[PDB]
């Protein structure tokens, strides 16, 4: 599925994650943007071997298994393909672990380099939450 951005903006504040860890909404919207363009399909794949999935990519390496990640972990105790649902549940549920472990939202380095210091709550202008 792609979303779109208030669609999406909608789905995850339903999930509980406006000021989760203290990020705002658009902190969550402006890195799912730019980590996969909003499409829960989406796949890459890392110069170590390991796989990121779907509308945040999370790594094979620490948080899903996959059966191709040799020596990896799955923290989050999922498999990685349930990451590519239509239905984000299992993606918010993941990503908040990954958000609490201690270095917030630095984790995505798409949010680093492109959200982190922004005007993020431009991300859900005009719509209706
Ligand atoms: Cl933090
Ligand atoms: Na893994």
């Amino acid at each position: 599925k792609v979303f779109g951005r208030c669609e999406l903006a909608a789905a995850m504040k339903r999930h509980g994650l406006d000021n989760y860890r203290g990020y705002s909404l658009g902190n969550w919207v402006c890195a799912a943007k730019f980590e996969s363009n909003f499409n829960t399909q989406a796949t890459n794949r890392n110069t170590d071997g390991s796989t990121d999935y779907g509308i945040l990519q999370i790594n094979s390496r620490w948080w899903c298994n996959d059966g191709r990640t040799p020596g990896s972990r799955n923290l989050c105790n999922i498999p990685c393909s349930a990451l590519l649902s239509s239905d984000i549940t299992a993606s918010v549920n993941c990503a908040k672990k990954i958000v609490s472990d201690g270095n917030g939202m630095n984790a995505w380095v798409a949010w680093r380099n492109r959200c982190k210091g922004t005007d993020v709550q431009a991300w859900i202008r005009g719509c209706r939450l």
